[PDB]
């Protein structure tokens, strides 16, 4: 016997098993499921994800909100009365012995992406984001899911998930949402005291720069940002890389992606942007 | 959907089509049953085949796929049998609709690059010197679940371990599909069912009734408790020609990190020249005997 659904209200759901059948249910009268994966603290950015998945004639939306342990800010009631307020009628809040009810065993492998980029520092982050995400795919069981394009790494290496394991869901990337002067929005931009948060214009500033640059090649496009990023202080740069648009090496012309990441005292911030070569 | 004729068999080896035809299907009432093999299909086979013809209303389909990436380098790949035109033979004759019979191109397109790591219980056992093998089983495995959706998969009990860690994966993943077990058919001797039988010589095959000989002696033994249990099986064993033992292990069912506690699974691996043999039994220890 199905759970309750009540629609266009918020139903939340904190059982697996429960949302699972809502969804299945719901997908044979016609409605359409879109996931928002979340790990809540919500902002702009992930309104954005919820936005573009309300767009979906016949949509029903789903936002799971999860704190991630095998990867890695908790405003609940805050969060809530945002997804009220967006129209979105499922939240999926499932507890950490409700997704690990085994412990930690059967997991996603990354093929060798993962050890790039975000993954120096960070080595195992991406085998916990992609075994979490596969989950949420399988309990949920989407037409759609949705990723913002700041965590570009992310959205590639889902790209590769979905590929590899023949899944059944089409994977929509958002373009990243931004303060005013350009700033990425971000979970983290809140740790920014002032001065940081002043010199944290400079990646954005640098990417734009390239991508703008890049009517004169690919180093005139690396210049500009290396430049820009040099005018701010106490912006460590920990990689500034031109990339293919799936993240293998950037070819000769042809489409790219910029991306960059910075530690500004104690606090690291992405950005990244698409390129073309002399155009 | 391609070309999909009830009451006959099908052959799809381009996972799209398979895809189309498995989700139209379902959309249509039928219940969709997976058994994944890998060919050289004997007995055992046909005994999943038959479970699965008996859930009602269901279409089976049957994979065929010599999965390379289960299998340790040099030769094993190579030396693996195949008969696709028996294998296709026997379907027919069974009623098997949907044949999936995938080229490694259409499996493999970008090679390995995301997979399946499968929880500790991978490096014991059959996995301790084969430490890449059942990854190599697991990503198949979810990979035909995520094509063919089915809602039941079939697996003989003949390869424990491997149904144990499938049924983790399964659990882990959280996938929508029951993971039916099948008991291991045996020749009228007690010999396991495998393709790889055909590699026993007329002596290495009479020696090899000693397996399934030591594990049901084993299972009867067991009313005198587990050293009782173990030590026939060994005794067994050792009055037999040629049969070189690589383990015998009396686990919990789940095979993992509980002790035995009254109901177990004795597992046994021997070689004999080359072939290497797998079996393995229910076991109560006595008063559950
Ligand atoms: C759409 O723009 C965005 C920007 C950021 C995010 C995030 C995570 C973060 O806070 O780093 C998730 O979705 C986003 C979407
Ligand atoms: C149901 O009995 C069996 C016995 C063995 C098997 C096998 C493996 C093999 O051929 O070695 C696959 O399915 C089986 C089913």
């Amino acid at each position: 016997a199905i759970p309750a659904f009540h629609p266009g209200e918020l139903n939340v759901y904190s059982a697996p098993g429960d949302v699972a059948d809502v969804s299945r249910a719901l997908r044979l009268t016609g409605r359409r499921v879109m996931l928002v994966p979340t790990m809540g603290a919500l902002h702009e950015g992930h309104l954005a994800l919820v936005r573009a998945a309300k767009r979906v004639p016949g949509s029903v939306v789903v936002v799971s909100i999860f704190v991630n342990p095998m990867q890695f800010p908790r405003t609940p009631d805050d969060d809530l009365a945002q997804l009220r307020a967006e129209g979105v009628e499922i939240a999926f809040t499932p507890t950490t012995a409700a997704m690990y009810p085994d412990g930690l065993r059967t997991t996603v492998q990354p093929g060798p992406l993962a050890a790039e980029l975000e993954g120096g520092p960070r080595p195992t982050h991406f085998a916990g984001v992609l075994t979490v995400v596969l989950k949420l795919l399988q309990i949920v069981r989407p037409d759609r899911v949705f990723f913002g394009e700041k965590d570009y790494q992310q959205l590639v290496l889902i790209r590769q998930l979905v590929a590899d394991f023949n899944l059944d869901v089409a994977v929509v990337g958002v373009p990243t949402v931004r303060e005013a002067d350009g700033l990425a929005m971000s979970s983290r931009n809140r740790y920014l005291d002032p001065a940081q948060r002043a010199a944290a214009v400079a990646l954005s500033a640098a990417l734009t720069a390239a991508a703008h640059a890049a009517t004169a090649g690919a180093q005139a496009a690396l210049d500009a940002a290396r430049a820009v990023l040099d005018a701010a202080p106490g912006v460590a740069v920990d990689y500034l890389e031109l990339r293919d648009i799936g993240l293998g090496p950037m070819p000769l012309n042809g489409s790219g992606r910029l991306l960059v990441a910075a530690r500004l005292g104690t606090t690291r911030l992405l950005d990244n942007i698409a390129i073309e070569i002399g155009t």
